[PDB]
């Protein structure tokens, strides 16, 4: 990887981000990325600010000037795709900080294991392309061919784990460079692990072993430490219906449309498509909130904080909220 030049880098530290605090459950990405022709510049910072403001990175021997780098070489394996870009992962970094430090999460964790949290938000979706697992396993693509003779279905996260440790073997990106021994294996084992748990084909299996292991009073520590991480990023990356209805709505426009341009293409090559897909079908808006809601969403939010995370109370909340905004939308049809 080529390195991150000081003029990449000076760019990212020129934007002041007034009127935005980053640390509140309310902050708004789609209007940091309107207020100024630099929205990539923005999210940047964004996350730098984050970053440096939890007083990890300094804890962990990373410096300021490897921080921004690893931003940027994160950033520069982000496509320009409607959802799965740069800002869902900058905004899944961002609500991730809030479930730590407003919902408390941080009490189940480490200083180390919310560090590499923040990290590996950055990380957990490199190099996306708008297509989802399923598309190159139907038309046998290379990666799709690579992860089932590797024996992992789970085509994109192994990618973007491979990214991601491909960034890290740059020392002057390392973020992690300033762990040792135990420490710094534990930093790359649970990235991984949380990375590959963000398959959603796993996500009936992720959370009951969470829920389980949060019920059981003799747990293996390490493992519901591992499991909390796990589910904490899988949090984060479903946590578009937990923001304010316009927010929400605005995620939901985003997904919609890149959903939407993967079933064009699979139409292209003839292999199946799904309703879900098809922009000839034109569902609402709302109905697909709400069954993502009803059928996904509502439930795991409800459970985990039911189960432990009594903090993030506020998320069932808004989720309830939504949905009735949602159907409202239906009802003066
Ligand atoms: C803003 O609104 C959204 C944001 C993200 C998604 C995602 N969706 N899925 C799938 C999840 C399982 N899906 C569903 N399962 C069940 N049981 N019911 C239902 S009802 C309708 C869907 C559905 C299909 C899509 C992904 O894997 C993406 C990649 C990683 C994380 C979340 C991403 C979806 C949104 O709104 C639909
Ligand atoms: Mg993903
Ligand atoms: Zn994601």
């Amino acid at each position: 990887v080529t390195a991150i030049t000081k003029v990449e880098r000076e760019a990212v530290l020129v934007c002041e981000l007034p009127s935005f605090d980053v640390t509140d459950v309310e902050f708004d990405l789609f209007r940091a990325r309107e207020s100024t022709d630099k929205p990539l510049d923005v999210a940047a910072a964004i996350a730098y600010r984050l970053l440096l403001g939890s007083g990890l990175p300094q804890k962990f021997g990373c410096s300021d000037e490897v921080l921004l780098n690893f931003i940027l070489q994160c950033r520069k394996k982000y496509r320009n795709v409607p959802y799965h870009n740069f800002y869902h992962v900058v905004d899944v970094c961002q609500t991730i900080h809030t479930f730590l430090y407003r919902g408390n999460v941080y009490e189940k964790l480490t200083e180390l294991e919310c560090f590499v949290l923040l990290i590996t938000a950055l990380v957990h979706d490199l190099d996306h392309m708008g297509l989802n697992n399923s598309f190159y396993l139907k038309t046998e693509s290379p990666l799709g061919i690579l992860s089932s003779a590797s024996g992992n279905t789970s085509v994109l996260e192994v990618h973007h784990c491979n990214l991601a440790v491909e960034i890290l073997s740059d020392p002057e990106s390392d973020v992690f460079d300033g762990l040792e021994g135990a420490e710094r294996t534990l930093a790359f084992r649970s990235m991984i692990d949380c990375v590959l748990a963000t398959d959603m084909a796993k996500h009936g299996s992720a959370l009951e072993a969470f829920l389980a292991s949060a019920a059981d009073q003799s747990s293996d520590e390490a493992a519901f430490h591992r499991m909390t991480m796990e589910i904490i990023l899988k949090a984060g990356d479903i946590s578009n219906v937990t923001k304010p209805f316009d927010i929400s709505r605005q995620w939901a426009m985003a997904v919609t449309e890149e959903f939407y341009r993967q079933g064009d293409m699979e139409k292209e090559r003839g292999v199946e498509v799904l309703p879900m897909f098809d922009r000839s079908k034109n569902m609402e808006l709302a109905k697909g909130q709400i069954g993502f809601i009803d059928f996904v969403a509502a439930p795991f939010f409800q459970k985990i904080v039911d189960a432990c995370l009594q903090g993030m109370q506020w998320t069932v909340d808004r989720i309830k909220s939504n949905r009735a905004q949602w159907e409202r939308v239906l009802e003066t049809r």
